[PDB]
Order: structure tokens, then sequence, then C-alpha cells
């Protein structure tokens, strides 16, 4: 009958209609001619102040105060800060909505039914390479909060125009160091060959390990980056172990505690905030697959299989899945015995079709990358995968941005 | 302009350029994707001009573009159409059509085969007495004692103003679904309603998990008529377990043919309501679809508790560990029958294979990567890493609404 997408739940039968997606203002990669959904990285006062005005429209909306004489002048006072200076700053309880909202609106983000509880720490204050070290410190403490994990973003001081970008040249605030070898192979984590270099190239003494946390490159406007090492006691690691198969510790694996990204771009009202590290808690399948048994990552699938004795020279024989298996148990076993906060994937997509449910009464809609929310294993196994799913572009967003190299 | 298509395992980039060739829109626009979706949301010179390109394609296919063969078949295309308001294709162009809808199917993960199809004729059917016959030849063809080979038969075309030619059942071999009287479905829930149809048109019901269902055979604006596979044409596989002794107790079984039934094959304008195909199963549509969907059979709680697994939480991974074995009961039993089945290692990585042959012989290969992906460890396959681009090429098979 209506207007919208019509969505449908395979597993219960239930349809909803999506509305939110009318609220969208960016285009997406598809056209009518062809679907580039699977593709990874697909690719002015007068603009600024209509996204300036709709970002404001959505904050007094949020409060309850839409059309109200305080909404009127915000949207005025806006105005004529871009009237004047070519940009404007926000007031913190509208950086505090925004980043909630963005949040909110990322579609590749299973952790989403948490969007509310997110701690927003404001340094637009930030004005060096050492004061980002500090308040990047800060928020590892806090959010670490030594295995009891608490989402939390850093917010540092927005793009202004003429002067050089707040840039972490870091992926995340914790990475393993990748060292190209002789024999063209890598040791520790192939993802991090390019950052390792850079580290080593700005005077980094590397190591030699498999697991090396990697020190932070950090950029204040203008500047040439400054390295940065983390303290040790700070960046919280897990090593793993399987609940029965007791081989498994003596393969010395471990991964740290807290996935916290640090190189996408927050946009708020037009407003574009290139350094906004955030972080969140694992889901176990981010370890316990991808990172560990992705052929161009550290890839130990072979390796545990071959512990296992399983039968590697038939795909039939399931030995790739078996391996994957365990290894996610070892990741979940570990965390738990390290009281380290994570969530299986079984409970992750249960959680996120709770969120699907709120939003859909919150908002009549909820952008998602089924692509993405589906897990890497036991695809089918979760409710997510009978979800058909939206997806589309809101803002606040969070956005990848070009390496500053 | 053209999209950009890079493989993240191994950092390679093709560009697809056979996407300009689409002339039938999908779902998405540039402000919603909509490629999750399952289902689609819904003259003269119109077919005229769909013919010409098939034709087009047909001759170009045997080499033979601008011959007077090719001049003198477009003119009696056009003759017949001008004259009768529709055409008909001779057979060559038919085996031709059918091994192109298949090759331009995105969500089939088996096109690697696409060039090695049996194509049966079976436009000159009046009856559904005639259509069983057709059916029956069909699934002993392409079953050939476990040695499946991939098949399709085409039944009548669509024709303006008279009823069409329909299979009502979804696929031709099916297991029955019982609705029990406290809500719980006895067998497959997916075909409670293709059941409880035959039912009302005669059909005496069995009560087991795994009866085979007769098929509704539908000749033009004519109540459909009921048939019953004659049991030794439907091959079935008992599930057991290399290990696990206790898993050939359970009574699971599936069939050897995975052949759908309820899908419209169009060729150059014409469209063909019935025309049911069959390839071989990949094994995980099996072991993690048909046998663990919550939907479905739905025994990953039940297998899990055979195998003593801490089903209280689910950071133990029973429900992963379950389907494991379940998938590895279905390869094991298949192979020891003798029957033709693939692995989803084995099928994805062939699909490698045929996207590089696709790219290298028209430029791309229209592919939907939710359906491609297998349903288990779907980045333990290289197919995972692969961004893919879908799009709608003609000859193709659609879906159709259901005849009741
Ligand atoms: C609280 C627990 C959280 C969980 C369990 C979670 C889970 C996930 C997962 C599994 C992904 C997929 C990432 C990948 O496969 O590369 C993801 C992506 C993402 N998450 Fe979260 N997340 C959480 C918190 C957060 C927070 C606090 C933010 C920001 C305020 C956030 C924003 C995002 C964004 C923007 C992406 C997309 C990143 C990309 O496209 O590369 N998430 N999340
Ligand atoms: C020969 C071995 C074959 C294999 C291994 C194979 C594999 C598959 C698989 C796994 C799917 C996804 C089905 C699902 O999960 O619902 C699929 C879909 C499909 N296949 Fe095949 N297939 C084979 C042969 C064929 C043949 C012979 C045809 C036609 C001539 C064909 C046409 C299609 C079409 C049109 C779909 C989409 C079905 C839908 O949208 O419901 N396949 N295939
Ligand atoms: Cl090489 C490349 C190019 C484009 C996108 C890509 C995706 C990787 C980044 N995706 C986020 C991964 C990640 C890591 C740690 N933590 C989170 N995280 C934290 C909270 N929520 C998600 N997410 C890679
Ligand atoms: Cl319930 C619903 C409504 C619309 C579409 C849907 C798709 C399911 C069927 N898709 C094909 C399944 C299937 C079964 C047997 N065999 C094959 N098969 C054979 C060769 N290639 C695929 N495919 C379900
Ligand atoms: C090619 C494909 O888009 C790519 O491998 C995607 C698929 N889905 C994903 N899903 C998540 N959560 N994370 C990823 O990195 C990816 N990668
Ligand atoms: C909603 C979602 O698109 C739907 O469940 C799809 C996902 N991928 C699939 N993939 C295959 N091979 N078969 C399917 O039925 C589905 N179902
Ligand atoms: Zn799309």
């Amino acid at each position: 009958g209506p207007k919208f997408p019509r969505v449908k739940n395979w597993e219960l039968g239930s349809i909803t209609y999506d509305t939110l997606c009318a609220q969208s203002q960016q285009d997406g990669p598809c056209t009518p001619r062809r679907c580039l959904g699977s593709l990874v990285l697909p690719r002015p006062a007068e603009q600024l102040l209509s996204q300036a005005r709709d970002f404001i429209n959505q904050y007094y909306s949020s409060i309850k105060r839409s059309g109200s004489q305080a909404h009127e002048e915000r949207l005025q006072e806006v105005e004529a800060e871009v009237a004047s200076t070519g940009t404007y700053h926000l007031r913190e309880s509208e950086l505090v909505f925004g980043a909630k909202q963005a949040w909110r609106n990322a579609p590749r983000c299973v952790g989403r039914i948490q969007w509310g509880k997110l701690q927003v720490f404001d340094a637009r204050d930030c004005s060096s390479a050492q004061e980002m070290f500090t308040y990047i410190c800060n928020h590892i403490k806090y959010a670490t909060n030594r295995g009891n994990l608490r989402s939390a973003i850093t917010v540092f001081p927005q793009r202004a125009p003429g002067r050089g970008d707040f840039r972490i040249w870091n992926s995340q605030l914790v990475r393993y160091a990748g060292y190209r070898q002789q024999d063209g192979s890598v040791r520790g984590d192939p993802a991090n060959v390019e950052i390792t270099e850079l580290c080593i190239q700005h005077g980094w003494t590397p190591g030699n390990g498999r697991f090396d946390v990697l020190p932070l490159l950090l950029q204040a406007p203008d500047e040439a980056p400054e390295l940065f090492v983390l303290p040790p006691e700070l960046v919280l690691e897990v090593p793993l172990e399987h609940p029965t198969l007791e081989w498994f510790a003596a393969l010395g694996l471990r991964w740290y505690a807290l996935p916290a990204v640090s190189n996408m771009l927050l946009e708020i009202g037009g407003l574009e905030f290139s350094a906004a590290p955030f972080s969140g808690w694992y889901m176990s399948t981010e370890i316990g697959t991808r990172n560990l048994c992705d052929p161009h990552r550290y890839n130990i699938l072979e390796d545990v299989a071959v512990c296992m004795d399983l039968d590697t020279r038939t795909t039939s024989s399931l030995w790739k899945d078996k391996a994957a298996v365990e290894i996610n148990l070892a990741v979940l076993h570990s965390f738990q015995l390290a009281k380290v906060t994570i969530v299986d994937h079984h409970a992750a997509t249960v959680s996120f079709m709770k969120h699907l449910d709120n939003e859909q009464k919150a908002r009549g809609g909820c952008p998602a990358d089924w692509a993405w929310i589906v897990p890497p294993i036991s695809g089918s196994l979760t409710p997510v995968f009978h979800q058909e799913m939206v997806n589309y572009i809101l803002s606040p967003a969070f956005r990848y941005q070009p390496d500053p190299w």
C-alpha cells in the first residue's frame, strides 16, 4: 500500500515499511540499473547553511522544542555566524546529540542498541599533539575501565578554513605492528604494514614480535605528525586459551581489549571533525574470524586445523569451518575468563534485532548494511540473516576519509 | 560511469562494463539500497526490440552476425510479430536462450557449469498428463542414478488472453508439511500451503516428516491435476555422520535432485511460465538452510543435545558446532550414496574461477553477494572478500505470482 520500501523478516513473516529513508539527503552508490551495495568503499556557505539548519532542526526536535523561540534564535545565531566567519560552532549539548545520532545512523555497526549510552568527551580546546596524546590516554583509561568497557568518543577541533586538520594517522588507537620480511612474508598484522613503516620513518624503534603494540602518530594543524608510545599498562590485552583444547594456549595468541576506530570523519551539521576516535567493545567474530582467520590477516586457520589433526587436504572435511569455530570459542572463553567485555555474534545480532524494533517505533526505520551486520561465520544461524534491511545515508554521520599521507 | 570492483583478499581490481547492457531496473535508487530484499515489490514495438536483441545475441554466439541467415531470421520474427503480436523460437535459439538465462542468474553459485545444460523442448505439450510425462523424463535424466546432470524442460510459452501452463509446486521434489492441531508442523513448514492445496485437490496425505509431495500441474484455464511421482524416480539420501554413530538414528534424509519449478524463463521477450530446471545441491542448502533454519526443520537444538553441548548460553557456540556437524553429515552421506554434491568451499572457489572467465568473456558478471556468500563460514570463502555488481541481463529467470 504505502509509498515506502516494504521490509520483510523471512523467519517471522512480519512486515514493516521504512519511512525514515525519506529523511536521507545524500546519495549512496546504487542506481536502478545496478546495485553496488557490496562495495566497501564506493566513490560554500550556501551548502553549509542548509546542512546546519537541518541539524539544528534535528536538535530542537529531539528536545521537543521545534518551532520555539530558542529554536529560531539558534537558527539566526548560526546563519549570522556563518555570515561573518564562513563557519560556525556547536554548543556542547548539540555536540553530544550529534555524536550519538552519528552512531545511531551508522549502517554498518551492529552495536547500536547501545547508542543512547555513549560518553562524549569534548576536546575541542585541544591545541597540540602532546595534548591530543593526553586526551587519547584519558579516553583509553575511561573506556577500558579495567575490563568493564564503556562506549566513548573524544572529539577534537573541527576542520577550519585555511588552517590544517587534526588527524590521528593510525586506523585504530590499538593496533599490532606488521613487519615485512626478507622472504616477502609479514611478521605481525599484514593489515598494518604501511602504518608500521610510517612509524619507523618517523623515528620509532621497531620490535620483531607478532603482537607489538604500535605507537600513535598524531598530527596537530599544519605540523608534522609527532610520535607517541602508549604506556603498556594502559593497553589491556587478553592471552587466548581454549576451554578444552589445552594446547591452544601454547600458540601464544592474544588480542587487545579496546576496539577504538581513530581515522573516521565525524560530520555534524556540515562541520567536519577529522579527529574523533570512538571505541566500543568487540564482537568476538571481529577477532576470532576476521583478525585471526582472514587469509590477508593473521591467517591462523591452517595452523589450528593441523593441531586439531583435521584433514586439510580436502574442502569436504570442513576443516576450515571446524578450526574457525574453535578459535571463536577461544576468543569468547578467554575474554570472559579475563573479565573483559565481549559479545558473541548470537547475542549481538539478537540485540540488533531489538534495536531494529526500537527504531521502527522511534523513527520509522533504521539504515542497515546487511553484508556488514550479518556475522562472517554462522550467518543464517543468527536472526539478522533473515531480516531484509534498507541502506541509506543519514546525517550526522561517520564517514571514511583519505589517509593524511 | 563503470563500477570499480575490488577483491580485498588479493588487492586486484576489475571494471564491470557488462552492466551497461542492462535494460531492466532493479530495486535500488541513489537514495536507498534495497539489495537485501528477496522479492521485487511488484506491446509490439517493445516485444520486437527484445526479439531483435536476442536474435542478435544468438547469431553473434555462433559467429554469424550479418550473415543472410541472421538477416532472414530477423525478418521472420518481424513478420510474425507484425501479423500475430508474437513469434516463436527455433529449438537451437531456445537451447541458447536457456543457457544464457542461467549464465545471467545473479543468485546462482553454480554458474561455472552454465555451458553444460541439457535442454528438453516440451513446447508441444497440450495437457497436464503430458507435462507429467515430460517431468518424469526430466527427473530420470537429471538424476542418472546419482551422477546428476543439469537439465531444463521448457513448456509452452505464455500467450495473450489464455491462462499459463504452470507447475504449482515450487520444486519438483518437496517434503510435505502437515499443520498439527497444536499449531506445530510435522514435516517441512515451508510447504504447509502447497501440502494443503494437494489434500484439497484429492491427495491422500501421509503423516511423516519426509513425505514426498505429489505434483499439481496446470494446463491453461483448467483446474490443476494431481500426479504422484513414482517412488523409484525420487532418489533420496539417508543422512549419517562419519564419527557420530547416533546421528543416523535421527532418521534424517534428503532428496538428491534440487529442481526449481516455479520460476519464469524469459527469452527474447517471450515468457515461459513453466520451465523447471535442476542442477545439484551445494551442501549448505541442505545442511544449513533446509535442516537448521528456525522456520524449516530446525534441528539445531536436537543435534546439540545429542552432542551434549551447553544449550543454556549462546557463548558456547553450540549452534555453530551443531551446524558444522550437520553439514558434515550431509557431505559424507551424499558421497557415501554416490550422489553428486558440492561443498561450499569447492563451490565458491569454482565461482571465483567463473567470475574470472566472465570478466574476459563479457567484461563482467552480475552477482548477488548476499546469495553467493554461503550461510555458514562466509568469510572463510573467497567470495566474501570479493566485491560484486548486481543487475538484470536478459535472457533471465524471474519470479512470478502463485497461480492460486
Ligand atoms: C558498544 C559496542 C559496539 C559494538 C559491539 C560494535 C560493533 C561493531 C561491528 C561488529 C562493526 C563492524 C566493523 C567491521 O567489521 O570492520 C562496527 C562498525 C562500526 N561501528 Fe560499532 N560497535 C560498538 C560501538 C560503537 C560506537 C561507540 C561507535 C561510534 C560512536 C560505533 C560506530 C561504528 C561505525 C561508524 C562503524 C562502521 C565502520 C566502518 O564502516 O569501517 N560503534 N561496530
Ligand atoms: C549445476 C549445479 C548448480 C549449483 C551447485 C547451483 C547452486 C545454486 C545455489 C546454492 C543457489 C541459491 C539457492 C537458494 O539458496 O535459494 C542457486 C540459485 C539459482 N540457480 Fe543454481 N545451481 C546449479 C544449477 C543451476 C541450473 C542448471 C540453473 C538453470 C538452468 C540454475 C539457476 C539458478 C537460478 C535462476 C537461481 C536463483 C533462484 C532464486 O532466486 O530463487 N542453477 N543456485
Ligand atoms: Cl582497508 C579498509 C578500507 C575501508 C574500510 C575498512 C574497514 C576497516 C575499519 N572498520 C572498522 C573496524 C573496527 C576496528 C575496531 N573497532 C571498531 N569498532 C569499534 C566500535 N565499533 C566498531 N571497528 C578497511
Ligand atoms: Cl518463500 C520464497 C519466496 C520467494 C523466493 C524464494 C526463494 C527460495 C527458492 N530459491 C531457490 C531454491 C532452490 C531449491 C532447489 N534447487 C535450487 N536450485 C537448483 C539449481 N539452482 C538452484 N534452488 C522463497
Ligand atoms: C567485499 C565485501 O563487501 C567485504 O568483504 C565486506 C563484507 N562484509 C563485511 N562485514 C563486516 N562487518 N566487516 C567487513 O569488513 C566486511 N567486509
Ligand atoms: C533477507 C535476506 O536477503 C535473505 O534471507 C537471503 C539472504 N541470502 C540468501 N542466500 C541464499 N543462497 N539463499 C537465500 O534464501 C538467502 N536469503
Ligand atoms: Zn543496492
